[PDB]
Formats: structure tokens, sequence, C-alpha cells
């Protein structure tokens, strides 16, 4: 049974990548409130990691990405077919691990949240490949489905074993939108160079440019080319800057940071979470 | 939420393709022993259909196929990204259907059987993409995992609601192997022309041809070309025929048919299932 | 200047293709009413030939076609750069020839009709390449511009030298739509097999299918694949038939043919033209 | 009819590029001689601009170019099919504009000049794509038809509304060559990306010289045939042009031409604004 | 050393292909005059085959060919790198075999002929890939280098051990040209469909079409495309036929056959060769 | 015959590359021992040069390389077919020059060494393209055949006209390995960036990485990609450094260097060759 080794090799590859430090901080922060017992908390952490990583392996294939956090994407080393099988294998390894929580609502919640993630991803993929730019409201809505999938899996499972009956769903929605838009910004403003444009996807900045200059189809046409061409990409970033789309993403990110601090105090404060949000906000201005 | 409609369009497309008749027949066949109550049986039939199709959606991306049962492969119409997301989605819709059985071991078994399916696909993919031809025993072993995933799911779930506690795994193993090698044989002997050679996969007839003639590295090299060229395929089938690898697969399918019947009689017989196995065996 | 020979070779090649006997019948059919003097009429006949062929040479590059009227498309032999320059050269040889009519409103009309052609094609290309399926009204609208460009050029230049001042634009619009929709139908129902589906374009049958079954985005996605794959094409033609798109197209064509006859008897009859219209109608 | 907006978008995209400044200067300079009424002169400039730009849009497609004056080429944003049609439309917008001059010979001359432009491009494309290298005299001969197409249109139309009876074709020929050869040098020696002319496979002045100058080598012909984007082959190729003296040869041709333009300007009684432009454009070598 | 088996597999693959039966018939034909001992003659036949086959392996890589004598070309199965090394290896096995003749001129001749073979191939490729169509006299002269390379090795080695010193080079030239031009005609008239067009090579009929019709650059342009499109090829074969290229080649082949009979009868006749040339000539 | 000009162009090109200066310093180093008369020695150096260059022309095609010693590979300028022919031609021009030595064992040795070389080459190719990584010892064995091919031809031919009967093959083997492994290290540790990974080849450092960490299939999968992607290459190089493969290669090269010195002292010393080896060692 070194079948398991071969099957999990693409996953193990991805564990080299950065990302666990922030996932750890989030669990610790939210456990400040939920006060979940050590044994259940670790199964929940393990499970979160597996599903998150499983879904990143798949997103990279859906998105024809080249790098992730400075590293080549699993499937550019091992191939698409091996990575798909492996990611899916790992999803069901997660489900197996969830059953070790031995709580009758755990699998019910796991299903709900994985169904929600797939709706978020579905829409993203749908808009891109059928060339229908979403409205800003549509976009935010699917980001809450995408990111609320894993956000709400983690805190939902924790809640099964917590006495903390205050409402976190609003705060999770803010942090979801925050991570995603922050990501959308980073990708086009500083993964390799402007991958989101090669992907052809509609991210926060490109959406803004599209609706801000409706006589133009320039961004749409560029996204449709799925181009690796550095000069086209450069021209496009120059264009978003002119139309004020980076500006508008910056301000959207400042408001979401404000709201996060507002929502955290509403729950009595959480210094560790404020620290992480302040640290993650460094990446504008 | 006409989003649901969009997310399931690849799945709905695939429900047009032939297949249900034989999945339906098996369910009736096994329920002659298992005698599952009607409300639980439909939930099971629905769940089997979803997971089976979902895995086909993916297998075709994994395998780069062009046709399935005479239809274009889903992703050749809606694109890979969409089809992956939609197959994975239906997996979970399947999990959610399974919770409605309201049996404490249903999920446990569901999990076990998918892990297996995936351990089986893993190896198929691994050997193909890393150019390690499996031995016949290794090949058979993973088929039992690949097919055993779903066969064992359908029947495992049924047994949760049954007082038939006899062991059906040996029979499922034979059926699994029978379906797969049948498949393998049809593919290269009668999907479009020899898709398995274009996929580069090791199937029963080529596994035999490789180990049978170790002077020659010719079939390995042809697989590795992942070619659509019909003249290369024709040459290859001609070689498989000459080394008697189609004869060998026929004699393996004949042994399996006959083992099916003996494992069915060991269980108290089943006309319905013997009909299915005889009907499927006309192909050799 | 045997440069003239190299520059014009692509155009010369295109003149081996069928299509003149139709252009000639129309010329004669309208001249029944217009009764243009021979000297002017021959110049017009030549101008219409140059501009039409020049525009087809470009359409084939725009549309990525492989064959026209059973013959390889010009650029497939001579390459795209040489064809673009050649077609454009011929446009201006067209203009130079229009100048030999010596009618002050000649160039003015010529300019207007070519601008109109480019509007129709501009929309065709746009919808296709930015993936926006037109409503049926929108589509008819651009066909009128596309076909009307050269239809109206030929008859326009003729009417400058005629005493026949009755209005032919309604009849030409009916003839425009008729030729195009007929084209659209023959392309998908009987150029190589279903080239329009490989082009990715939206044609009358595919337009119907898309608004007729709004749950399904299937035709959109096939058009988006720009595929040569014969099975996808077969699958698509099967769907258009199931949803009633070919029937629908055949009805539109019938109403237009009817309307053609009404607009001809509106003008005082034209047996040469009713002949061409009945002949071209045999196709459905 | 927003149809015109879609039609004109690629053309509008090209109008962002540099190039108008030099066109404006030449119009002013030749009007020192031709003294064309400003009503007519505006119309002529607008027509010059339309046809010039339309012909670049097309040339970029013909020449598989990636940049022009530092910008992506229109067809790389909007697709080949859209820009062919857009460009062709603009040609006929051009014709329509020319008719607003109300001169019975305006269109005759329009036609004559585009037909000549088209002969020039024809030979350019032909030699490249049928792998026949032209002689230097052959090349110069076509450059006069290509560049003389548009020069002769601007100045020919102007002459329709002028009493200036002195002959300008020789000076325009000299300018034709100067601009084109200057281009050919800049392209390989220094807007367009690295050595695009090599990737095109075209026979330009320095390659032409290097081919006949060393008939025992077929290495330049063969590199041009490869249509390569490989930066090493291109670097290798420019080394060879420099070793064989093709860049020195081009520089002296360009000096000879600059001298001729000054002598020819002087025969027409001087033109300080044209000398300013020639002198400015000569800094380049 | 099972390295040898792997090293030689591509070569052994090609030994399945038709082509031996003629090479033998020839050897027998010339031994009718040269009367070589059968210990030397066998070693010579073995050297002929090795160098011919090895040179065909390379020619198929050079010419991007898909089939040879109905079979897939070696490198389409084993990959170019392996076949390049395998062919070169067999060249030096050939020289190894040549040394076992112990003739002190064997190697001098061996070298002259391969050097000559390579100057012919070199010219074929140079014209093709730098797009310079050769004149008819230029073509024929390289065909004499290309075919005479091997023809002149077989017979030149045989003559080292013969008391027959009457000159055979004029007959070997006639034969060389007879074989190649027969080939060129079969390719474009009856390997899969018109591969010589896909290759882009200038063959005897394409050469006639080009110079015969110097206004047209249609055949040059089609060859430059390096296309697999059945229609462009079809169109092309039609053009060659209309321009009379196929007639012209039939007559050139007729005249060589006659010149073959006169040069054989010049040498005292040779029924067994008049037999093969007759047999061959049936094809026009 | 300007034929020889065209045919030799790819060769003549490659002579622009650095590499002679080492080949000349080797000749002199060994001629300190062998003391070969000058007319014979010049012929040997020319023969060495031709066959070494001809073989590099083929290697670059086999290995799908872009650069060699900072210049473009021949076939990227002239195309693959022309270089294949030009390379093989030079081989036989080399056989011809060999015959000018007038030694009855010259062609026998020539043949033995080229055969030897093609055996090494074929194995490198075999492993790469059939995805069987060799063992360190296997690899070392084929390197001896590959490099020994040419090394042994130079020194073997020199020895035919030498009174020096001491055994050199142990020192040639040490050098052969030294040269190749030093190449394998440069290639990955400092040709464009890590061309070896794009090629897919198993070179000393990657072989170490593969066996050093058998749970991982990461280096194999990377090599399988035949990638140009700089990020995958960078990743890979970091991985090799983490597994200690560059240290490992460095210590092997240090062992080979010191062995060389022992072997040279065994033969009486050779300052010129010590100086050469010392210089080549500055690179680790
Ligand atoms: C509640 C606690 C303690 C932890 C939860 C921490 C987790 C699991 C966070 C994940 C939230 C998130 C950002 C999910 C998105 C996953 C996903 C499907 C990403 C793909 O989005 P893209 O838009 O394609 O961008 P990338 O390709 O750059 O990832
Ligand atoms: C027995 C009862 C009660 C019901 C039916 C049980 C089911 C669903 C049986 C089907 C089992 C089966 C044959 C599963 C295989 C699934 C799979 C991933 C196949 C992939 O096979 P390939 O070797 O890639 O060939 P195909 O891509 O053409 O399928
Ligand atoms: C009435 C008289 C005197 C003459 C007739 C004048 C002519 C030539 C009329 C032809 C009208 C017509 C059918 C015009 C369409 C021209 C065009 C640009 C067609 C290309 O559009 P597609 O829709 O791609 O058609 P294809 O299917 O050939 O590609
Ligand atoms: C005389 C007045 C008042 C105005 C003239 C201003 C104009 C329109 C000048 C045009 C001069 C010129 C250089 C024309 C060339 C047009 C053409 C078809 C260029 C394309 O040639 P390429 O060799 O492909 O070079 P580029 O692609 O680098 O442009
Ligand atoms: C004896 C004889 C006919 C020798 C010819 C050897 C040779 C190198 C032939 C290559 O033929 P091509 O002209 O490339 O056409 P084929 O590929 O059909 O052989
Ligand atoms: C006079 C003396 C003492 C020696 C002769 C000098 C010569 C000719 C030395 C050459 C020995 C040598 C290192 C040969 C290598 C032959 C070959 C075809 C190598 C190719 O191997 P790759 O691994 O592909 O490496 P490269 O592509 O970097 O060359
Ligand atoms: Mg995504
Ligand atoms: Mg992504
Ligand atoms: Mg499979
Ligand atoms: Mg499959
Ligand atoms: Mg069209
Ligand atoms: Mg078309
Ligand atoms: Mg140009
Ligand atoms: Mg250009
Ligand atoms: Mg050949
Ligand atoms: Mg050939
Ligand atoms: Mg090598
Ligand atoms: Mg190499």
């Amino acid at each position: 049974e070194t079948v398991q080794r071969i099957l999990l090799e693409p996953y193990k590859y991805l564990l080299q990548l950065p990302g666990k430090q922030v996932r750890t901080k989030l669990s610790q922060a939210f456990n400040h409130w939920l006060k979940v017992p050590e044994d259940k908390l670790q199964i929940i952490i393990e499970v979160t990691e597996m599903l998150h990583n499983a879904s990143l392996l798949i997103d990279d294939i859906e998105d024809n990405s080249k790098l992730r956090r400075g590293f080549p994407v699993a499937h550019s080393i091992y191939g698409i077919p091996s990575v798909i099988n492996s990611a899916n294998y790992v999803y069901f390894l997660g489900l197996e691990k969830v059953l070790t929580l031995d709580h009758p609502d755990a699998v019910k919640l796991f299903t709900r949240q994985l169904l929600e993630l797939h709706q978020g991803q579905g829409l993203d993929i749908y808009w891109r490949d059928n060339y229908t730019c979403p409205t800003e409201e549509e976009y935010k809505a699917m980001v809450l489905q995408k990111t609320g999938g894993l956000f709400g899996l983690a805190v939902g499972l924790m809640q099964l074993f917590s006495d903390y009956k205050e409402d976190l769903k609003p705060l999770l929605n803010t942090l979801g939108l925050f991570f995603q838009i922050r990501d959308d910004y980073a990708n086009l403003h500083s993964k390799s160079f402007c991958e989101d444009l090669t992907e052809g996807k509609f991210s926060f900045p490109t959406i803004h440019a599209i609706w801000s200059r409706p006589e133009s189809t320039q961004v749409q046409n560029i996204l449709r080319q799925r181009t690796e061409n550095i000069d086209i990409k450069k021209y496009c970033v120059h264009y978003l800057e002119d139309v004020g789309s980076f500006e508008y993403t910056r301000n959207t990110l400042k408001e979401l940071e404000a709201k996060a601090y507002k929502q955290i105090d509403a729950r009595g404060g959480n210094p560790e979470l404020v620290a992480l949000v302040k640290h993650l906000s460094k990446m504008f201005k």
C-alpha cells in the first residue's frame, strides 16, 4: 500500500507552499471565541487543510495557472489527470476524517459547505468561459459562496462543539470578500505576472474597468485572448490604472477592513484577528 | 437560482447517453436477493446514477477521450473547467442524497467505496502517465478497486437495508473484471476507433502483448505517441492479433463468464443476472 | 508590370468557382425592368463581379473557411497576407472601373453601398467573436445590410441609367434575406460539412435554437469550441432538428419566397426572376 | 447605429499611437510650397490620416507584427477578422471624405494612389512569402510604390487646389526611401519589439545587403525562413549583419538620402520646416 | 548486450516492409553478367540491404512522411531521435560488413558511393526547403547521384570480384531515373494520398507543371503549404493533369524503358532484367 | 560542384563555435607520449574534428537543443533535414580522410569506435524517451561508450603510428566520465538555462536526485514535461541542491580529477595534460 504515496504525491507537493500560517492564525483567532476542545479542534484543522488544498489543486486546473505562491502548480509537474484524481481522493479522505468527529450534524454541514463552494466556483468559471462579465453585486455574491464554503466549514464545525451562540456569518462574509479582492488586487498590481488576465477571468479590478467605460470592449477583448504576451498585459494594467480601477479596489479594501474591525468589536473584540487583518491590509498604500 | 441549471448542464447532457438500462438491470438483479424496501432502493438507484456519471465526466477528462457511447464527451462541448466543477458538485449532491437514507453506516460505506474507486483510477492514471506497464495481476488488482468502488457502493448500501447477509464480494469481483476486460476488448476489437491507444493506456490486450513479447518494445512506444493516426492503430491491432492477445482476452472473458455463473449458483441462482451476463457475453 | 499577374493571381483563382451564372441571371432579370444601355450595363456587370469576389476573398479569411463552392479557399493556397492585399487591390480596381461610367452620382453610390456592406459584416464578425447571439430581428437587420450592400450597388448603378424609377429596395431586401437564410440552411442540412459551426458563427437555424430553448446553452458552447470534430457537428445538427430549427428555417424561407412573388407582381411581373426564385426554392 | 462604434473601435484604438505629429509636420512643410486653402487642407489631412492608419491595421495583420509604436497591434486585442473589416471600412470612409472636396479629379487620384500602394505591398509580401530575395534596385523600386502611394495622395490632392507648378515627385521619392530604410535600420539596430522584421521573415535593407554581399552564405535567408521568436537566433543574426557591414552600409545610404533631400529641397527654393524635420529624423544614425 | 536489440529495433521493424523482392531480382539480374561467387555475393546483398534500409529510415525523417509501402514510418512509432541513431548505427554495421570482403578497394568504393548518395539527397532537400524549383536537367542529374549512390555500390562491389569489365554506368543511370520518376508518378496519380505534395518536394510532374506554366505560381504555393488537406491535393492533381504533366511523365518513362532495352541489348541482353523492367512498366 | 558548398554549410557553421582549443590541447598532451609523425598527426586531428563535429550536429537534433557554446544549433537555422544530411555526409568525408593514412587497420579501428559511440548514444536516447532512469553505474558505463567512441579514435589512430605500447584506456575512461559529468553539472548549475531538463535527459545530478529520494517521482515528472518554463526549471534546480545532488556531483568530479593525476603519474607524468585537467577543474 504505497498506492497511497503515489496517489497523494501531488497533494504532498502542495504542502510545501506558503498558506498554513494564515490558516493557523484564523483557527486560533476564532477559537478565542468558540473555545473548542483540543481533540475536536485538531480534526477540524486537519480537515480544513485537506479540503482547502484539494480545492486549490482543482482551481489551478480550472484556471490554467502556472504558479501558486511562487511555486509551479501541481499539475504542471504531475499532469492534469493525476492531479484531478488526487484532489478528489483527498476530498473523500477529508470526509473520512470528518466522520472521526463523531457528531451527527458534522457530515450534514460538510456537504452544505462543499455544495456552496462548488456554486461559487461554478459561477466564476461560467462567467469567464461563456464571456459574460458579472456586475459588482453578482461578483461579491459568488465570492461569499466561494470563500464562505471553506470559511463556514471551519467555523461551522467548530460551532458544533462550542457554547458560543453569537452570529459570525457577517464577519466571515467580510473576511471572504477581503481575501478574494485582496487577491484580485495583488495579482494585477505588483503567481507570475498578471495571471488573472491570461486566465481571462473577471476579477474586481477588471470588472470595474468594464462597467466604468461601457463604450469600450477593450478589457473584454484582452481577457478573451487568454494571452501570455507581456506587452498586452502591461497595456491593460496601464488602462485599469487610468480608469481608476486600482484606486477603486484600494478603497473597497479599506472599507472592508473598517467593517471587519467594526464587526470584531461587535463580538467583544479579538486582538489576534485584528493583528492578522492589520497585517494583511499592509498590501494597499 | 437557475444557477443550479447552469452548474448541472454537463451532468444533464450525459443523461442522454446509453447506460441506464444496464445499471437498472443490475439493480433489479441484485434486489432479487437483497429485497430492499422501495423507498430506500430508489434513493440508492438515484445515488448510484449520480456518482457513476460524475466519475465518467471526470474519467473522460482524465483519459482525453472524444466519444462516450457514440456521444461527444461532455468536456468537448462545455470545456474542462466547467465539467470538472460540475462533476465534483454532483459528487456532493450524491453525498447529500445518501444522508436521506438515515442509516448511521451509509456515509461510512459511501466514503470507503469512493476512496477505493479513486485508488483504482489513481493506478490506471499512474501507470499510463509514468510509462510503467502493470503485470496482469497488478492490472486485475486495480480493476477490482476501480469497478469495486461503485459495484460495492450500490450493493453495500442495499445490504444495509437487507437480511441477506451472504458474501457477494467474490461475485462483484468477477463482474468488475468482466465489465472492464469486456470494455477493454470492445475498444480495440470492434467510442471511436481504438481510443485506448490514443489515450496511451494499458488495457488487457496490450498488457498481454507487452509481457508475451519482451524482445519488442513496439506497443509501449505506440501508446507513448498518444496518436490519432489510424494507420498506426491498424498496425497495432494487427500485431495484437498476431501475438494472439485477442485470443487470450477471449479465453479470460470465457473463464470469467463461467465463474460468474458458478458464483451466482453458489448464491441460490438468479435468472435475471444470468440473462444479463449471457447477453453481455455474446460480444466474444 | 507582370506584377499585375502576381497581384491578381488570387483573384484569378477565385474566378474558376461557380457563382457567375446566378449573378448573370439576376442582372438579366432586373434589366427586364431597368433596360440599361449595353455599354453601361457591361461595366456594371464587371464592377459587381470584382467587388463581390473581392469581398468573398476577405469573408473566407474572416470566417476561417476551408472551401468555397467545392474549391479550396484562395488563402489556403496563396496565404492570408497575399490574399488580403489582392482583394483590397481589386476593390480599388473596382472603383477605377466605376469611374468609367462617367456618371457624377456613380462613386457616391458605390461608397454608400460598400460602407453598408461593411456594416453588415462588422456585425456578423462582432456577434460571433465577442460571443453575443443576436435576436432574430437583429440578424435580419444585418443580413439586409450585408446582402443589400452589393444587391443595392448593382441595381443602384443600373437605375442611374434607367427611366424605371419604381422602388426595388423592398424586393431586394426580400431577395437578400432569402439568399442568406437559404445559405444558412444548406450549410447545416446537406463548403465542407457544417463549416458554419466551425466558423462559430450564428446562423438562422442556430439563432432559433438558442432563443427557442433558453435553458440550454449547449449550441452556444459548441459554436464557442470552433471545432472540426464531425461527431460534435452531427450532434449539433441532431439537436437543431429535435428543437425544430430546420422546420422553422424552412417556414421563413417559404414566406420570403411567397413575398418575393408578391413584390414581383407588385412591379408588373418578371418571369426571368420568378424562374430563379422557384429554382432556388427547390432546395427546401 | 452603434454599429459604427463597434466598427470604428479598432481604428480608435490605433489613434492612441504616436505618428500623427510627423504627418502634421509634413503637411505644413509641403503647404509652404502648395499654399492650399485651409478648408480643403483640413479635409486632405483627415483623408491622409484615415487611409494611412487603415493601411497600417492591415500591414500589421499581413506582417504578423506584435507591437507598433510601443503599443500592441490592434488585431492582437480585437482579432484579425474584426480589424480587417474595420480597416476596409475606414478605407471607404476615406473615399467618402475625399468626395467632400468637390473636385472632379480627386477620386481619380485617390484611386491611382491606393492602386500604387497596393502594388508596393504586393511585392513586399510576395518576396517574403515565396522566398525570393529582391535586388537592392528592385527593393528601392517597390519602396517608391509603397510609400509613394500615400505621399503622392497627400501631395497630389493638395496640388489639385494649388497653382504650384514645380515638380515634387523626386523629393517625395527621396523621402519615401528615407522613411522606409530608416525604419528597416531602427527595427534591427536598436516601439516594435526586438527585431520583429526577422520574425516576420521580411527582406529589409540590411538583410538584403547581407544576402548579396556574401552569396556563399544562405544563413540570413534561412533565419528569415524560420519566422522565429527566438531571441538568441535574432541576436546571432544582428551580429552577422554587423560583421558583414550591413549596418554601415545602411547608414551611408541613409546619409546619401539625407544629402539628396537637402539638395532637392534647395532646388525648390528651400523649405526650412522640412529641413528641420529631415535633420531631426536623421539624429537616428 | 541486449542493447543491440534495442538499438536495432527500428531497423528490424522496417524489414517487415515490401521492397526486398525487387532488390533481389536486381542482384540476380546483374549477376547474370558479373558472375560473382556466392560467398562474396551474399555479403554484398547483406550490405546493400543495410545501407538502403538505413538510408530510407533517414529519408522518412527528412521528408516528414507518414507511410512507407503501406506501413507507418519507423519514427512515427519509435520517435525521431531513436531512428536517427539506429539508422546511423546500421550505416556503420554496413561498413563493418564491407570489411569482411577483404578487398582493398571495397572501402574506397563504399565511401565514393555514399558520398555520392548524400550529394543527391542534399540537393533534393535544398531545393525543397529553400523553395528553389530545379530545372528538369538539374533534377535528373541529382536523381543520378541519389539512386546511383546505391545502384553503383551494389554493382561496383560485385565488379571487384568479376571478370566482366564492360561499362554498366549508363544502364545504371537509365535505371536510376526510371525508378525515381516511376515513383514520382505513382505518388501523385494512384504511402497515403499525394504525400509528395505534403512533403513539399519538387517531383518530376510538379517540375513540369511549374516551368510549363510560368504565369502561374499555384503549384509552388501549394507545395509551400506542406498541407494534408485532401482537397488542395485533389485540386492540384487536377491542375497537373490539365496542364498535361501526367502525359509528359508517361512519355519520359516510356522513352527510358526503350533506352533501357537498347542498353541491355547493347550488353548482350539480359532476359531476367528485361523481365523486371517490363513488369515495372505496366504501371503507365 | 558548388554542391559541396551547400551541403557543408551547416558544418562550416558549427566551426564558428568554441571547442577546438581543448581538442588541440588534448592532441598535444597525448602526443607527448605517442610522438606521432606530423603528416599522420595532422590527418588524425582533421579526422577527429570532422567526426566530433558531425556527431554534435546529430546530438543537437536528437536532444532538441537550442544553443551550443552560446551559438544557435545548426538545425534551428538550416532546418533538421539539411543538417541530418550534412552531418552524415561529413561522417563519410571523415571515412575518406581516414583512408589517406594508408594503414591497413585504420578503417577497422574507425569502425569499432563509431559503433562504440552509437551504442552509448542510443542508450542515452533510450532511457530518456522510454522513461527508464538508469542506475549511476549503468550511466557511467554508457558514458564510457559514448565519449570513449571519439577519445579512443583519436588516441587509437595515434597509437597505430606510435612506438608507445603502454595502456591508455583506463586514463581515457577517467577523462570520458570527467568530461561528461563536468558537462552535466555546468548545464544545470551555472547552452541556455538548464537545457538538460527541457531535453528530458537523465544526467548525473538528476540521476542522483531520482535514486536519492525514491518516494518522490518529482524529477521524473519534470523531465517528462519537456518544459521550457523557467519556473519549473528553477524549482527543480533548488530541489537538486536540497537533495545534495550538486555536492554529490562535485565530489565525484573531485574523485575523477585526482584519479586522473594518479593515472598520468602511472604513465610517467604529462605536464600539459595535468595543466589541462587542472584548468577544467576550476569549474567546481
Ligand atoms: C475559519 C478558519 C479557522 C479557517 C478557514 C480558512 C480557509 C479554509 C479559507 C479559505 C477561504 C478562501 C479564500 C477560499 C477560496 C478557495 C478557492 C476555491 C480559491 C480559488 O479562487 P481564485 O479566484 O481562482 O484565486 P486563486 O487561483 O488565486 O486561488
Ligand atoms: C450492481 C448495482 C446494484 C448497480 C450498478 C453498479 C454500477 C454503477 C456499476 C458500474 C461499475 C463500473 C464499470 C465502474 C467503473 C467506473 C469508471 C471510473 C470507469 C472508467 O473506466 P475506463 O477504463 O477509463 O474506461 P471508460 O473511460 O470508457 O469508462
Ligand atoms: C441584382 C444584380 C444585378 C446583381 C447581383 C449582385 C450580387 C453579387 C449579389 C450578391 C448578394 C449576396 C449574397 C451578398 C453577400 C456577400 C457576402 C459578404 C457574403 C459573405 O457572408 P457569409 O455569411 O460568411 O456567407 P458565406 O456562407 O459565403 O461565407
Ligand atoms: C506628404 C503629406 C502631407 C503626408 C504624408 C504622410 C504619410 C501618410 C506618409 C506615409 C509614408 C510611409 C512610410 C508609408 C508607408 C505605408 C506602409 C504600407 C507601411 C508599412 O510598411 P512596413 O515595411 O510593413 O513597415 P512597418 O510595419 O514597420 O510600418
Ligand atoms: C586527441 C584526444 C586525446 C581526444 C580527442 C578529442 C575529442 C574528439 C573528444 C570528444 C570526446 C567527447 C566528450 C565526446 C562526446 C560525444 C557526444 C556526441 C556527446 C554528446 O553528449 P550530450 O549528453 O548530448 O552532451 P552535449 O549535447 O552537451 O554535447
Ligand atoms: Mg478560480
Ligand atoms: Mg485561480
Ligand atoms: Mg480511465
Ligand atoms: Mg477512459
Ligand atoms: Mg461572413
Ligand atoms: Mg464565410
Ligand atoms: Mg509590410
Ligand atoms: Mg509591417
Ligand atoms: Mg528524399
Ligand atoms: Mg522521401
Ligand atoms: Mg545527447
Ligand atoms: Mg545534447
